[PDB]
């Protein structure tokens, strides 16, 4: 059959994952549960046959899994886009886990209680791993080179997030705020953002703060 | 050269890349800083080329890395080790990501205040995640199959670490406990662990709770 994907009805971890795919012309239906089917859920949780069920799961009549990192490198390595032999593939992966740590450190918090607490202490050292990206698309087109790579999704992401925090840590940083507009300028890209399947809110789970 | 790696002088992510390079009967340095040298990297910090540089680094001469996950990946890489095809691959992303679940679980707090607090809310969660684990090492050797793979290794950290926090977490999953055993049931692993050049302390930095 046609890709099936699944994870709840927000952006959390997925979204990455959904530009990609979108970027790819890729065919795939969307399971989406709501903040009351937090239920519907708990129960299909194990009829699925994933050895480690969780969310986002992906479902591709070839493979199941869980864990969406694993996810979208699955995506991407469908496409050579994963690398070309050690050094590169270690290097997206560099790229990867840099675009974590804005994003988890996105998250570490925002489900807490001292928010308006802690992202000053997330603010102060936040500037120190963006520029590092800056200094990336100096003289780079994306992340990588011309063509595209997942990590440059991943990374469209903790950007329209933090924009959400305070829409004034990109100023000083003009090319990211470049890298948006080049992202969003992708015709398969624009499609979504402008439809019914792209999910606006929230960032995060509904509960969050 | 031969390889130099690179992190403070505890466990916290660079381990699972230490057992794996040891079981492969690799040649490395170790560049070991301080509970007081926090400053004597502070230094080098950009010194060494590193496009994005943070903690653990790697330099093979080949290539400069950071990203502790993208390390490992890339000692993996150079043996095979890393899959053999798209599904394969996903798969030990799956794996991988899965065996991160337990371990940042566990220090997402640590570092906090609320730890007694918020362990409870933890350890009621733990087991879920630790049996899924026990019913892939039922009828298999290793989390793949009868060859190592590093998830492997980077369980048996998230293992030698709660352990720590409660010795019985384990009982109710006797697979496991014989999964940590074999693994330290590894000449190489022996050889390692009983040495100088092993860190018993502590799991995190020195700062933490
Ligand atoms: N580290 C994540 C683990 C997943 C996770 O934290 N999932 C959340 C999304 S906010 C979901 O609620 N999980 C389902 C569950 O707890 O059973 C991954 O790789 O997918
Ligand atoms: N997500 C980690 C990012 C690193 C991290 O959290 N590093 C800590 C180790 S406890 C270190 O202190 N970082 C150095 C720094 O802040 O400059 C990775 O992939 O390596």
């Amino acid at each position: 059959m046609s890709p099936i994907l699944g994870f709840w009805k927000i952006k959390g971890l997925v979204q990455p994952t959904r530009l990609l795919l979108e970027y790819l012309e890729e065919k795939y239906e969307e399971h989406l549960y709501e903040r009351d089917e937090g239920d519907k859920w708990r129960n299909k949780k194990f009829e699925l046959g994933l050895e480690f069920p969780n969310l986002p799961y992906y479902i591709d009549g070839d493979v199941k899994l869980t864990q969406s990192m694993a996810i979208i490198r699955y995506i991407a390595d469908k496409h050579n886009m994963l690398g070309g032999c050690p050094k590169e593939r270690a290097e997206i992966s560099m790229l990867e886990g840099a675009v974590l740590d804005i994003r988890y450190g996105v998250s570490r918090i925002a489900y807490s209680k001292d928010f308006e607490t802690l992202k000053v202490d997330f603010l102060s050292k936040l500037p120190e791993m963006l520029k590092m990206f800056e200094d990336r698309l100096c003289h780079k087109t994306y992340l990588n080179g011309d063509h595209v790579t997942h990590p440059d999704f991943m990374l469209y992401d903790a950007l329209d997030v933090v924009l959400y925090m305070d829409p004034m840590c990109l100023d000083a940083f003009p090319k990211l705020v470049c890298f948006k507009k080049r992202i969003e300028a992708i015709p398969q890209i624009d499609k979504y953002l402008k439809s019914s399947k792209y999910i606006a809110w929230p960032l995060q789970g509904w509960q969050a703060t």
